Parts: structure tokens; C-alpha cells; sequence
């Protein structure tokens, strides 16, 4: 019993974190095989950030301008190139701790673990979701750029996020490991803002199934709803639309608890329209949307890596 | 910016998790140097659990009755001894992945990371606090016994908890790594219950200081309180008493934000009286008590 916000074990990623220094700037890099990946903004001064021409700034750098430190060992950079907003530093040593890995681009609503790092040293691990507005509500201080987000599927690490920026509201923006930003963000010090966000409906439903599995049933009711009527209510409360794909994905949890997905939607509708009435669900007074249906099944079944 | 419930990176502990099997029972063990630590209840059958005589059950076991698996490698048990409620299995191989470590017994209110494991394989990592009633609100299924709690301040892993039991309310009980239970619990299936839980007041105050550091001030007020008047109020909401030690520990956060500890106590009293009025503090509609003053300074 019990239901916690749980991250994947971070060991496979810890063995890939390195420190990347370019001039006065130090941030984190991900060392996989003979390449160190890091935000291309590592080459910018604060003035360069105002309006950077990354190709022009990079052409002025040599391999020896990039200092890469893996623990207490300096790696030698033997090549450098840019792919979108990520800088790829070729090094002369393949990382012996390189796990089985893939680069995957996730969709909003998907969760992942973040290994927050400073000076190439892991500091903490937490779980978060890619918001519908493409930001993450992370916890990152100055020096955290290059920290990565990942999932583990069997023995394979799927890297899905690299940290680049903090927006004025304190939320975060980054790229996939191919350097493509999540969201309409750019790696430039210019006015940017997180758009209006919405709640990840399928994840709230998954978390309500988790509460039922853990013995919390007060919110259940005799009612059901149509998918269209539920989506009218979801639109009203700034919840993401629930698709037939979401309903299908919740099938296993629906079969286990005996509560049809549309039956759980009618519980959610009542919670949106009436609140919790002083009660809590899994120790929360808010509807939690950072557990996917897969996270709920994994946590309630004890999947290992 | 941002404030998350953050666990320590688990890699140093992942490299210590092994599977321990004794007869029909399989659970997790912690392999440090040439010793594998695990709950002594691994030697019990479901029947033995009501009134086990562990000394008598253990004397009947030989080294070959314990199967220890580290990944896909079977380790050879060359000795076994019990220390309180933990079984220590001496093995013929020192763990090459043994980090710098220590065993520390924590106090209620302290937080730690749990690396939940099944069959010697890590499943996930999360952050816990030792509740005032000596239980932890974990996430543990059957097979999770032997999973450990730890902190990693400055490259040294301080192991503070080993999982042993789930109480009827779904909360969890365990021991330190010397096998001493936290709380009045025993490793037997006799009727046991978690005592009435209370809120960790010093941690709620630390988290309010985290909220001020992150730019939120809506809950502040023009009032202060005496420590005794605060405790008289807080006790009515099932909050733990705030001691002068707690006030001293909050000194650094008080100096950084410019909000005296007793001024923050007055904000807490008001929050308990009013609720949040539809507002949130650091993304929460409840007062969070699983961040210590040390955690707040580390993260902010
Ligand atoms: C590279 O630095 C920037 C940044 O956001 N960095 C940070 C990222 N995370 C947490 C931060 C906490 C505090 C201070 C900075 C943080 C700030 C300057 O302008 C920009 C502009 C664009 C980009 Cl892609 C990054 C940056
Ligand atoms: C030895 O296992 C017991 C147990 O609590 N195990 C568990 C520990 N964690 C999570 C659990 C989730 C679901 C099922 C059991 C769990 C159950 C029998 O009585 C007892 C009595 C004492 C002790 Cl020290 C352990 C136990």
C-alpha cells in the first residue's frame, strides 16, 4: 500500500553526467558513447544571449575551449558540432558506463524523472510531467542547465529532456536530446512566457484509479457520463479533452477496480463542480495530474529496472 | 526557482541491492563490503510470524540455506548472525560498488529517500519523512522488505531505514541498519497499530520559508506569537510541539527571508484557522510537512 510521486532509479543516468565548461560558464553535459551533449547556450556570454548567432559564436571556438570533466577525470574534446539547440562534443573516450539508451521526444501529459545536476554532479531526482503548455514545473537553480529527464522501459534509458531555461513564472523550458525545444521557446534572452496551462485529464483519472486501488472511494458515485458531455465539462474547467485513446489506455485500471472510465469521469465531473468538501484523495486536496496511467500500473504492480 | 519533493540520486544504493532467499521467502538485502543486511523475518514462514523465536529459528539454518543473488550472480554465504531485527549474511565477495557509507538512526521529522525494490531490483525512488508516530507513509507492495531509506549529503550514503512491515492503516514500519525498530513495533504478526499521527510543525515552518524564498507572501501577517501560545494553538490541530531547538534550527531561514520564527508561527496559526481560501502554497492546497529546514536550504 501507499502511493508516492516516484522517480525512476537514477543510477544509469548518474554514470553519464559530466561538467562542461566554456569560458566563464559551467553547466552539465550528458556523456553517452563518445559524445557529450549539452545546451548550445554554454558558448554564450550574457550579451551574446540577447541575440545569438550560434553558428558564428561556435566557429570561433576550438576543441580545447570546451573543458569536460567526468568525476575527477578531464575528458579531451576532439570535435564539436551543433544539432538544433544542443551542442555535441566528441570526446576521445567512450563512456564505459553508457547504458542501453534511446532519445525519445515525449508528448504533453507524459511524465519523466529529472536528475537535477550542478557542476556535473547529481543533486536530486524528481518526477514531473510535460505540461500541456510545454513547460515543466521543475526545481532548478543557476548551474542546472544540461540536467536531463528520462524514463526507463525495461533495461533501456529513454532520454526525453535536457534543461535549458527558466521562464519568469519560475517554470522551466528545455529540449529533447535532438535539441528541439518543447514548446514555442527559443534559446535567447528575449521576452518569453509560459502560455495558459491546462490539467492533464487522463492523468487525473489514472490518479483517481490509484486512490481507489489504495482504498480511497468517497468520490465514487452511481453515475456515468457520455464522453462528449464529459468533454464539455472538461473544457469549462480548463482540463484537456479526453479522447477515445485515453479511455482505451485506462481500460486495465477500469477492469481492475470495476469502475468504468466514464463512471470515473462522472466522479471527476462532480469533483470539478463541487470540490472535495474538506476531504483529501491520497493525501491531496488538489486533483493530481502528474501520474500517467502507466505510472499508476507500474507503481501498483512493482515493476523493476 | 521551483520547489519539488526531491529524492537523492539512487545510483549509490542501486549498486548495493541484492535478492535474499530463505526457503520459500524472497526479499531484498543491502550488500555493503562483504555483508548483506536484510530483515531477520526472511527466516520465517507465514506461520512462524505470530510468535517467532528468531534465535531458535536461526540456529537451525546453515549458510547454504541463504541464497543471495546480485544481478545474475549468486553470492556465497560464508557466515550469518543477527543484530537486533536485522540478519547479517557474510558473503565471500566484497561489493565492488560499495559507496562511502555510514549507518545513522534518525529522529521523527527527518526526511530520507527510499529506493523501493523487489527481488533485489530497484523499482523507484521517492522521498519520505519519519512520522512523529515512528511510521513512514511509503509505497511498498509485498516483496519490498529490505528496501532501504537513505540520505546522501556530500558523497557519503547515510543509511537510516530498512523496510520490514506494513501496518493495518497502510503505513510502514522498519528499523535502522543496526536492526532497531523505529517506534514501539516488533517483527511479529501480533496486533499492532500506528499511534495517532501528528503534523511535523518545524517542517511546515521550513516549507513556509521555502514559499517566501520562492516569492510567495500572501500568508504572512502583521502578528507575532509567544512560543507557548503557538504550541497551545498548534496542539489543537494535531501539530507537534515546536521546541526552542526547532526555533534555533529555523534561524538561518529566518535571517535569509527577514521573517522572525515567531512571526512565521503567527502565519502558521492563521493558516490553521483560515485554511487557504482557494489559494495554494508552492503548488499545494495542504500544509506540507515532509521538507526539513536542512532540505529547504539545500534545495532553495
Ligand atoms: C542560460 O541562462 C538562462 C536560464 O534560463 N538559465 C537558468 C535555467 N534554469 C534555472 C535558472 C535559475 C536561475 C537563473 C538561471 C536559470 C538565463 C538567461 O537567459 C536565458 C535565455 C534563454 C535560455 Cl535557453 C537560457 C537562459
Ligand atoms: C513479513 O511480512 C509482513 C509485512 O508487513 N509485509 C509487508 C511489508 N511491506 C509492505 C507489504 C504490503 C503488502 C503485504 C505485505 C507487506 C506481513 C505479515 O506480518 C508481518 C508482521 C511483522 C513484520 Cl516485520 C512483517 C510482516
Amino acid at each position: 500500500s501507499g502511493f508516492r510521486k516516484m522517480a525512476f532509479p537514477s543510477g544509469k543516468v548518474e554514470g553519464c553526467m559530466v561538467q562542461v565548461t566554456c569560458g566563464t560558464t559551467t553547466l552539465n553535459g550528458l556523456w553517452l558513447d563518445d559524445v557529450v551533449y549539452c545546451p548550445r547556450h554554454v558558448i554564450c556570454t550574457s550579451e551574446d544571449m540577447l541575440n545569438p548567432n550560434y553558428e558564428d559564436l561556435l566557429i570561433r571556438k576550438s576543441n580545447h575551449n570546451f573543458l569536460v570533466q567526468a568525476g575527477n577525470v578531464q575528458l579531451r574534446v576532439i570535435g564539436h558540432s551543433m544539432q538544433n539547440c544542443v551542442l555535441k562534443l566528441k570526446v576521445d573516450t567512450a563512456n564505459p558506463k553508457t547504458p542501453k539508451y534511446k532519445f525519445v521526444r515525449i508528448q504533453p501529459g507524459q511524465t519523466f524523472s529529472v536528475l537535477a545536476c550542478y557542476n556535473g554532479s547529481p543533486s536530486g531526482v524528481y518526477q514531473c510531467a510535460m505540461r500541456p503548455n510545454f513547460t515543466i514545473k521543475g526545481s532548478f537553480l543557476n548551474g542546472s542547465c544540461g540536467s536531463v529527464g528520462f524514463n526507463i522501459d525495461y533495461d533501456c534509458v529513454s532520454f526525453c529532456y535536457m534543461h535549458h531555461m527558466e521562464l519568469p513564472t519560475g517554470v522551466h523550458a528545455g529540449t529533447d536530446l535532438e535539441g528541439n525545444f518543447y514548446g514555442p521557446f527559443v534559446d535567447r534572452q528575449t521576452a518569453q512566457a509560459a502560455g495558459t496551462d491546462t490539467t492533464i485529464t487522463v492523468n487525473v483519472l489514472a490518479w483517481l484509479y490509484a486512490a481507489v486501488i489504495n482504498g480511497d472511494r468517497w468520490f465514487l458515485n452511481r453515475f456515468t457520463t457520455t464522453l462528449n458531455d464529459f468533454n464539455l465539462v472538461a473544457m469549462k474547467y480548463n482540463y484537456e479533452p479526453l479522447t477515445q485513446d485515453h479511455v482505451d489506455i485506462l481500460g486495465p485500471l477500469s477492469a481492475q477496480t470495476g469502475i468504468a472510465v466514464l463512471d470515473m469521469c462522472a466522479s471527476l465531473k462532480e469533483l470539478l463542480q463541487n470540490g472535495m468538501n474538506g476531504r483529501t484523495i491520497l493525501g491531496s486536496a488538489l486533483l493530481e495530474d502528474e501520474f500517467t496511467p502507466f505510472d499508476v500500473v507500474r507503481q501498483c504492480s512493482g515493476v523493476t529496472f
